[PDB]
């Protein structure tokens, strides 16, 4: 076996550059890691997708080599959405899946997310098989490969049980990435009317990147939905596993509040029901859980990390503020922009007012967008690690769960180490500019009491 980069080892997943960091003999050989650790689970088969990448071909035939290389039976699912992977490794024979995805990231990024013996692998499980591919500690045999045609089967599962009570016109963003594959046909399917936008595949990604967790992804977006008078607008990131969200009016929803409305349809069914958020989301998110009877459960950033954290409590849902959204009741428990989008549907329709009403209606703070200081890979967990010791944040309830979160009476900010680039995260919201603007301080100055040269944009 060869040596691969270490850098493509990461906390939720593998993810490098084609060319640079990720060939073809390094998706092999990967393969090779997956398939043993399966099997030393106790699981010969393994689920394959791909993504709409134009390395997807290449590296996914690798890939699938690697693992019947090690004595695996192989179903190759194809070309699909992630959470259309996840779905096959929940359905077929098999509980392990491998998805060959990018995700949000420009053309030439793949990568690979893992789940093996239902285990969504992260942090030293991704290592262990970085570790085995060094050690040639991989298994040998004769495995196969049957290909399976899961698509339809999705489609009608979700199909049936989505109840649209009426009609919704609604705007599909699929960026050119894989959703355009399902999620139009399926939101049709549904009972809608779908105005397509960028949802034929091209791994190209010529018109915006699949992202829209940033704005300025949503711009045509929000511009048709108004052209258009459509009822709501939907946008999809590469792999699908993300969705965002406009009102009719052209309000960009962010994934926590989307949360609040799902956790309250959730709940309605299930008193008692853990919900989980990451550490990005508004803490409104925490008092409209507990006020329905739910227990909320704040959790560490990365997909990742969420499933896990869905196994342990039993939640019957999950999101993030980046919009990947985990529904365990009535689903699977992985994330699903398609699926969660079909949710919002379903609830939406059985509301007289539009999306723009029914979303205004819960409460609001005042937030920042995302901030990102750009530190080294080598040094964002020291920064961090220093800050749990030494940093002192004045009256308000601390989390170090995922960084240094503190939520005071009228607002909370966080500060963390991103796991997929090299940079601290950081967030803030209050009631008032002013509560804004004091919580911003505290955490400049604590961040220049570690080390007075770090940029503090914000
Ligand atoms: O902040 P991080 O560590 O860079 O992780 C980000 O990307 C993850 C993968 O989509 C997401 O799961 C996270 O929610 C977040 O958007
Ligand atoms: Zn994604």
């Amino acid at each position: 076996a060869p040596t691969l980069p270490a850098s493509i080892f990461r906390a939720y997943d593998i993810r490098g550059v084609v060319g640079d960091t990720l060939t073809a003999e390094t998706a092999y050989w990967i393969g090779r890691a997956i398939g043993s650790e399966s099997l030393a689970r106790g699981e010969p088969c393994v689920a394959v997708g791909r993504d709409g990448r134009l390395s997807g071909p290449e590296l996914v035939k690798q890939l699938i080599q690697g693992l019947v290389d090690c004595g695996c039976q192989v179903s190759d699912v194809g070309m699909v959405p992630t959470p259309v992977l996840y779905y096959a490794a929940n359905v077929l024979e098999g509980k392990s899946g491998v998805m060959l995805t990018g995700s949000h990231n420009p053309p030439d990024y793949n990568g690979f997310k893992i789940v093996v013996a239902g285990e969504t692998l992260a942090n030293e499980q991704i290592q262990a098989l970085r570790e085995r591919i060094e050690k040639n500690d991989l298994a040998s045999g004769v495995g196969s490969v049957e290909q399976v045609d899961i698509l339809p089967r999705y489609f009608k599962q979700i199909r049936d049980d989505i109840a649209m009570a009426k009609p919704m016109k609604v705007v599909v963003d699929c960026g050119n990435g894989v959703a355009g594959v399902i999620a139009p046909q399926l939101i049709e399917a549904l009972g809608c009317s779908v105005i397509p936008l960028y949802c034929e595949v091209d791994g190209n990604f010529p018109n915006h990147h699949p992202d829209p967790g940033k704005p300025e992804n949503l711009k045509d977006l929000i511009a048709k939905v108004k052209a258009e008078n459509a009822d709501l607008g939907l946008a999809f990131d590469g792999d699908g596993d993300r969705v965002g969200v406009v009102t009719n009016t052209g309000t960009i929803i962010y994934p926590d509040r989307l949360l609040m409305l799902f956790a309250k349809d959730v709940v309605s069914r299930n008193p008692g029901a853990d919900i989980i958020f990451d550490v990005k989301c508004t803490r409104r998110l925490i008092a409209l859980i507990s006020g329905y009877g739910g227990r909320p459960v704040m959790w560490k950033t990365g997909h990742s990390l969420i499933k896990k954290k869905m196994k342990e409590t039993g939640a019957l849902l999950a999101g993030e503020m980046s919009g990947h959204v985990f529904f365990k009741e009535r689903w699977f428990g992985f994330d699903d922009g398609i699926y969660s989008a079909a949710r919002l549907l379903e609830i939406l329709s059985q509301d007289q007012r539009d999306s723009e009403h029914v979303f205004s209606a819960f409460p609001s703070d005042i937030s920042t967008p995302e901030i990102n200081i750009t530190v080294t890979e080598d040094s964002k967990f020291a920064i961090i690690e220093a800050l749990q010791r030494d940093a002192q944040w004045g009256e308000g309830n601390i989390t170090t769960l995922d960084g240094v979160r503190v939520d005071y009476p009228k607002g909370w900010g966080l500060v963390r180490a991103s796991n997929t680039t090299p940079v601290l995260v950081l967030r803030f919201e209050a009631d008032t500019e002013e509560e804004l603007e004091r919580i911003k301080t505290v955490f400049r100055n604590q961040l220049k009491a570690v080390d007075s040269s770090l940029p503090v944009p914000f």
